[PDB]
């Protein structure tokens, strides 16, 4: 995309901590940038929309190349962050409102480095990543997500010279779902064969998808939470078409370059229904804030080893809370993501181990070694109504069959039109982000 001249781009300042030992950290003066999908797209030498509602203008965008020549994405000024997009920062806390009323629904954002010209790339192997979260106002059907993806640090600017904005304009998004709803891919409008998504007034799908590796630290609302590894072959940003995208709609979910299911550790799905929930007698009380700690263990305990284990623990009101465990007869009580856990649990659930097909923890680790961009988002799910996270999936499945039940939400929950009314004022908060060696962040 070209860059427009109507509004300066002003990312929100967000300090994080880089740590060397427990309680010995230094501030890193980073910032938050809005994903290019949420930006106004208009004519390069005017005010005329190139995209309105869920459609590209066919006169301006008869082809992707012409669209890209004629159109530009514009900046987010400071005033518009809260007023238009529902984003705000107080000290080291970042807040994202779900619906902001001209009416904005959801948000996806990235962490910029201290220069505000590149994404802050995190080399996560043999490191610990930690943050405080509040998901108390997110119920069934919503997801306040924090995760990493194998985006380029410059959003693709060096690879795709028609991308003028780079990381500064939140470009280059890709993930392990190979999404077609990304409006700008490889420096070009994804306007070919663009199709609105029914019941989604703001979104559509273009000819291409954009694939890359994804490490989900946090997919969650107050009812259920998960962390998940998604390797791809290769891991780096890859525009896809046809079978390579692994499109759900053509029966290709397991035929593409990315592991779409991922290998998940989701406490409720692993059959501990009392670990996490909205109340003081759950082990971890989702009505109150808490700290989420993630440790990425290698084979030799060094930065050069292969990724072998994703460990997790929590801190809430000064109380250390170890992760829940897998709880099925004849299955080891795993409390972390490893290749063995993935094989054993997917075996039990009858899920295809595409994680293993894509190179497993080792391949996931190669993405983490090269460095990944931090994503913070809030969203509802127009495909599957978040049932995969917090309900029975498939909805018609027996909840006593291992793998089906992922949370207590009813199978009628999560319809975007309903959650966008009922949960309009939901806000996820991510704060006090800390990064360092294992054992350094609490």
């Amino acid at each position: 995309q070209n860059v427009g001249t109507q509004a300066a781009e002003e990312p929100l300042n967000l300090p994080i901590s880089v740590c060397t030992a427990p309680g010995n950290c230094q501030t890193e003066a980073d910032a938050v940038v809005l994903d290019s999908n949420w930006r106004w797209a208009h004519t390069t030498t005017g005010y005329t929309n190139c995209y309105t509602g869920n459609l590209w203008d066919t006169t301006l965008c008869p082809t992707p190349e012409t669209c890209t020549t004629n159109c530009a994405i514009d900046g987010v000024p400071l005033a518009d962050w809260s007023g238009t997009y529902g984003g705000s920062v107080t000290g080291n806390k970042f807040n994202l409102k779900f619906v902001t009323v001209s009416t904005n629904i959801g948000a996806r954002t990235f962490l910029l480095d201290s220069t505000k010209t590149r994404y802050r790339m995190f080399q996560l192997l043999n490191r610990e990543f930690t943050y405080d979260v509040d998901v108390s106002s997110l119920d069934c059907g919503l997801n306040g997500a924090l995760y990493f993806v194998s985006m380029d640090a410059d959003g693709g600017a060096a690879k795709y010279p028609t991308n003028k904005g780079g990381a500064k304009y939140g470009t280059g998004y890709c993930d392990a779902q190979c999404p077609h709803d990304v409006k700008w891919i490889n420096g070009l409008a994804n306007s070919k064969d663009w199709t609105p998504i029914p019941g989604d007034a703001n979104s559509g799908k273009g000819y291409y998808g954009n694939c890359c590796a994804e490490l989900d630290i946090w997919e969650a609302n107050k009812q259920s939470q998960a962390f998940t590894t998604h390797p791809c072959t290769p891991n780096d940003q890859t525009r896809c078409e046809g079978v390579v995208c692994g499109d759900n709609d053509s029966g290709d979910r397991y035929n593409g370059m990315c592991d779409k299911d991922g290998c998940d550790f989701a406490s409720y799905r692993m059959n501990d229904h009392t670990f996490y929930g909205p109340g003081s007698t759950f082990k971890l009380d989702s009505t109150k804030p808490f700290t989420v700690v993630s440790q990425f263990i290698t084979t030799d305990g060094t930065d050069n080893g292969d990724f072998k284990e994703f460990r997790r623990f929590y801190v809430q009101n000064g109380v250390r809370i170890e992760n829940s465990k897998v709880n099925f007869p004849g299955i080891t009580a795993y409390d972390s993501i490893t290749d063995e856990m993935c094989a054993a649990t997917k075996g039990l659930f009858g899920d295809l181990d595409d994680h293993k097909n894509k190179g497993g923890m080792k391949q996931m680790g190669e993405a983490m070694r090269k460095g990944m961009a931090l994503v913070m988002s809030i969203w509802d799910d127009h495909d599957v109504n978040m049932l995969w996270l917090d309900s029975n999936y498939p909805p018609t499945g027996n909840p006593s069959t291992p793998g089906v039940a992922r949370g207590p939400c009813p199978t009628t929950s999560g319809v975007p039109s309903e959650v966008e009314v009922t949960q309009a004022n939901a806000v996820v908060s991510f704060g006090n982000i800390k990064f360092g060696p294992i054992g350094s962040t609490v």
